């Protein structure tokens, strides 16, 4: 997927990465059409130590092609080394839903929980483990599309994401399918909650005991009670109690057609 600088266009910094800024853009090939697109930089690059983390990122998503996944379109291996990919035109999930509460439908909030499940029920057919579910890993597209990136995983470098973890993902390091349910699960939780954080207030250790405790993050205020209990299947403590996502996506499905005819 090599480019050229020579028909990309850097524009507005849209945020620091781990390596670097960020920066929006166009990608354009002549009788093509221009595309806008990210294009994540790496200032301590010229250290092949931390280039083949940055660009790891990029081999990552060379697997994938889903309609809710962020897509790569590109890289520039020479140097400065740039990854090219899709853009989002409407930022991070976090964001947008903070800034949209009081706008947004609940039928959409649903919508995006699907959208992410079907992006997550093809990974999990790819047997693709990706640690990371979190709001704030999600790229929205349009008022009604939403994408899955952090295939770098950015928060495990080095910031430990206790509150968005599976158990045994704590204790143990095991990072399977069934955690990524347990990080859905919070997920969804914050898509309802408006982009708010989990267990915020609240010190890691003292989490953690709460959760062998049985405790869970409450339903979020006008969450269908059906949706909360979705969240609470994805919460056990067991790992092998959790759905999968084949069933996730089924009944998000139901949930929204629900909300939608309502
Ligand atoms: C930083 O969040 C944003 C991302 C985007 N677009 C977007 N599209 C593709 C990618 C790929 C990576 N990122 C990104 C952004 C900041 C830091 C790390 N990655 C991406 N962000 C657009 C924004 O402007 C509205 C934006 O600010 C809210």
């Amino acid at each position: 997927y090599e480019i050229q600088r020579e028909r990309i266009e850097l524009g507005r910094c849209i945020g620091e990465g781990q390596f670097g800024d960020v920066h929006q853009g166009i990608y354009m090939s002549p009788e093509n059409p221009a595309l806008a697109v990210a294009i994540k930089t790496c200032k301590n690059c010229t250290s092949d130590s931390v280039r083949e983390k940055f660009l790891q990122e990029a081999l990552t998503m060379r697997q994938f092609d889903h309609p809710h996944i962020v897509k790569l379109i590109g890289v520039i291996t020479e140097n400065p080394v740039w990854i090219i990919m899709e853009l989002c035109t409407l930022g991070e999930l976090r964001s947008f839903l903070q800034v949209r509460k009081y706008s947004l439908d609940l039928a959409s909030l649903i919508l995006y929980a699907y959208q992410l499940s079907t992006a997550l029920a093809y990974l999990e057919s790819k047997r693709f483990v990706h640690r990371d579910i979190a709001a704030r890993n999600v790229l929205v597209s349009s008022n009604d599309c939403v994408k899955l990136g952090d295939f770098g995983l950015s928060r495990y470098m080095e910031k430990l994401p206790i509150k968005w973890m599976a158990p045994e993902s704590i204790n143990f390091r095991r990072f399977t399918s069934a955690s990524d349910v347990w990080m859905f699960g919070v997920c969804m939780w914050e898509i309802l909650m408006h982009g708010v954080k989990p267990f915020q207030g609240v010190k890691n250790n003292d989490v953690i005991g709460r959760i062998e405790n049985g405790e869970r993050l409450p339903m979020p205020p006008n969450c269908p009670p059906t949706l909360y209990s979705l969240m609470t299947k994805c919460w056990a403590y067991d790992p092998s109690r959790r759905p999968r996502f084949t069933e996730l996506k089924a009944q998000l499905s139901t949930i929204l057609e629900e909300e939608k005819a309502q």
